[PDB]
């Protein structure tokens, strides 16, 4: 079992590190978070931002969802972020992943009581 935001912070939420760790972040972080135990998640992105300041994007600027729908909220702030980006040459079930890291701003969909990220939809 699983709840949608519990799942946000498994896939998306790395407070612990507050930028990119190394070369090989992306390779440790898509195992041990468990993105890559079906298939090779082709791209994954991590927040290095604390879970209450992510959880308040949901009170910031509303935007649409790139599947349409109207609960997408963008930073206010840019957010320093991980993306990992499946290489070539990654064959599953050994995954290999280009670590990018930037500041952006994000955009997450949220749901549910409390009000909280269920879905990460972008950066910009």
């Amino acid at each position: 079992k699983e709840t949608a935001a519990a799942k946000f912070e498994r896939q998306h939420m790395d407070s612990s590190t507050s930028a990119a760790s190394s070369s090989n972040y992306c390779n440790q972080m898509m195992k041990s978070r468990n993105l890559t135990k079906d298939r090779c998640k082709p791209v994954n992105t991590f927040v290095h931002e604390s879970l209450a300041d992510v959880q308040a994007v949901c009170s910031q600027k509303n935007v649409a969802c790139k599947n349409g729908q109207t609960n997408c909220y963008q930073s206010y702030s840019t957010m320093s972020i991980t993306d990992c980006r499946e290489t070539g040459s990654s064959k599953y079930p050994n995954c290999a992943y280009k670590t990018t890291q930037a500041n952006k701003h994000i955009i997450v969909a949220c749901e549910g009581n409390p009000y909280v990220p269920v879905h990460f939809d972008a950066s910009v």
